[PDB]
């Protein structure tokens, strides 16, 4: 009974051709033209770096590495905390094919030799106070050739930086605007390899691109409008961190980051930059709960809190008082979804709804012993199906069967509902 399954509107715009790297190429190079447009900034020490230094760096990485002989046979790691230089091996990655895999830059040696060994990287970018770890590693996984230093100008401790690794590489004229980023099929050519002992998630390109057609959606995204600056607490390295930021780089935006939370720097950083959206993980939300300093602060800007997910209700609703805002903008996602598949459509949020049905995809509850599908207000098993849903776990396709089934369903382990505007509600 199609009445039954819950099917996303049109997206605002069509779904453009081309891998991610090509649309993020060619997104990217149009906002390098306009000098002054800020990509990143770093709240903490009040850098800014615009589209045209992280595209020309980019397109200057994944030359350097095509050169150095990366093509789509292989992987690299990023391994960081926030920073200006992270996205930079992620995008010149994937202007040429090559996988990202970015390891949590908390992760022990122990957890990191085990998403490593998943991804099996052959050049690692790390940050200058991960490359003991990375050294570690790397003495178990010798198919590691290559580690190189992201946040250093010059080597750093006999390695290369991102910097001096690129002027090894790069052929005499290279002209950044004249590079053509690689063609290649989207959907068998995998863009990131994410983690969730955790296993990795093979997300292709077209999964990207499919977010891409969300993140600029006026009412599933954010509707591009010039000056929009977004603050960014949550890791670049998670699903939530990653994906929103490659959207908001698509839609020229501000990406103002934060590598670790602290109360009076958020909330002066949301006055202070005029910030339209900002974006917490789980906790953050229950700590914003109790905050009180909220009051002493310029908020006038800010149109909207999102969460990545679900919220409990009260929580939700407490957040959303103190910042004077109708709501928070909730998605509901996996890092098998690649991103958010159930959105707060703008403006149309409700109570305690994570939201509706993005384009592309389609959602149905089932009952929880027999897999039957269910009507509206009824609870059962949350199960979707879409673009963006993962190729499969690296290495392991019985835990990808377990959770797939033979019809394309994801079975998410969450119990939800629909109502009759057909609103989805986690419980």
């Amino acid at each position: 009974d199609a009445k039954n399954i819950k099917k996303g509107p049109a997206p605002f715009y069509p779904l453009e051709d081309g891998t991610a790297g090509e649309q993020l190429h060619k997104a990217m190079k149009r906002y390098a033209l306009v000098p002054g447009t800020i990509a990143f900034t770093d709240a903490h020490i009040e850098v800014n770096i615009t589209y045209a230094e992280y595209f020309e760096m980019s397109v200057r990485l994944a030359e350097a590495m095509k050169r150095y002989g990366l093509n789509t046979n292989h992987r690299i790691v990023v391994c960081s905390e926030n920073s200006l230089q992270f996205f930079m091996p992620v995008l010149g990655a994937l202007f040429i094919g090559v996988a990202v895999a970015p390891a949590n830059d908390i992760y022990n040696e122990r957890e990191l030799l085990n998403s490593m060994n998943i991804s099996q990287p052959t050049v690692v970018f790390v940050s200058k106070k991960g490359l003991q770890k990375i050294l570690n590693v790397q003495k178990k996984l010798p198919i590691i050739q290559k580690i190189i230093i992201m946040d250093s100008k010059t080597d750093y401790q006999g390695f290369q930086s991102m910097y001096t690794f690129v002027t090894s590489h790069l052929p005499p004229g290279f002209n950044e605007y004249d590079f053509v980023p690689e063609s290649f099929d989207r959907d068998k050519t995998i863009a990131l390899i994410m983690n969730s002992l955790p296993k990795g998630v093979a997300l292709p390109h077209r999964t990207a691109c499919v977010r891409f057609s969300h993140a600029r959606d006026p009412i599933f995204g954010n509707q591009i409008i010039p000056d929009t600056a977004i603050l960014s607490v949550v890791p670049f390295h998670h699903g939530f961190g990653m994906f929103t930021t490659l959207g908001y780089l698509i839609c020229g935006f501000r990406v103002v980051l934060m590598y670790r939370f602290e109360e009076e720097l958020f909330l002066r950083s949301l006055q202070d930059y005029k910030i339209q959206s900002a974006l917490l993980v789980p906790t953050l939300f229950s700590f914003f709960a109790k905050s009180t300093l909220i009051d002493k602060y310029d908020l006038s800007n800010l149109h909207e809190i999102a969460s990545g997910g679900p919220l409990s209700k009260e929580v939700g609703e407490a957040v959303a008082k103190r910042f004077h805002l109708p709501g928070i903008r909730q998605g509901y996602g996996l890092t098998e979804t690649t991103s958010a598949i159930l959105i707060t459509p703008e403006g149309d949020d409700k109570p305690g709804a994570v939201g509706k049905v993005v384009p592309f995809f389609e959602a149905k509850v089932v009952d929880l012993d027999t897999g039957k599908t269910l009507g509206v207000n009824q609870r059962g098993e949350l199960c979707v199906r879409g673009p963006m849903i993962m190729s499969g776990y690296v290495n392991n396709p019985e835990a990808t069967n377990a959770l797939i089934d033979k019809d394309g369903w994801l079975h998410s382990g969450d119990i939800a509902y629909w109502d009759e505007d057909e609103h989805f509600f986690i419980v």
